[PDB]
């Protein structure tokens, strides 16, 4: 659409044992989101009990990792960057404003 | 937008102990999205472990339950067509088309 908000944040994660950063990454130009075309490399599963839990969420867009862009970039290039991180690995995001609803009933 | 595409899926739901369904519907007339508007009861939350888990998923749109259209409707009025079911819950949902990537990389 042509009214998307998002809002930039920044996080600095690190290595766990058993997790590693504890997310997953998909997109890339190369790789694309399947209907849509949109070619971002999109964190799309966080994975529970791991660093990145209330850190980064699924489908936040990657706009840069340690001060290199993710935008228009080979799937194979983004998990690079995030391979030759040390322990810390800063990540810059954008998430689609707003969300929910205010009630929830679980039944 | 107006160019979604959505595929109809009717599930039989039953109770189990200390879940209950096993999901947690959203949405109504009274209760829409916050930055859309939308007003559809959505299955906001389907629990791991649960009855539900591999035949509803998050953000379905509900449809019909048991017969009763879900369109246009107070959130209580959804809550109270499946409080009043007994043992099994026939849902009718609509899950928007596609979805994913060719590639997705944990690390």
């Amino acid at each position: 659409g042509s009214h998307m908000i998002w809002e930039q944040h920044t996080v600095t994660l690190h290595r766990a044992p058993g997790f590693g950063f504890g997310i997953a990454i998909s997109g890339g130009r190369d790789n694309p989101h399947f209907q849509s075309g949109e070619t971002s490399i999109v964190i799309s599963d966080v994975l529970k009990g791991g660093p990145a839990e209330g850190q980064l969420q699924e489908n936040d867009r990657v706009a840069m990792v340690n001060g290199v862009s993710m935008d228009n970039v080979e799937h194979a290039f983004a998990v690079q960057q995030l391979r030759k991180s040390g322990k810390n690995a800063k990540i810059t995001i954008r998430r689609k404003k707003g969300g929910g609803w205010r009630r929830t009933t679980y039944l």
